[PDB]
């Protein structure tokens, strides 16, 4: 399936905080 891009996907949410 597809459920292998989410994972990271929502990692930009607070990794972009972070930086």
């Amino acid at each position: 399936k597809w459920a292998s891009l989410w994972n990271w996907f929502n990692i930009t949410n607070w990794l972009w905080y972070i930086k």
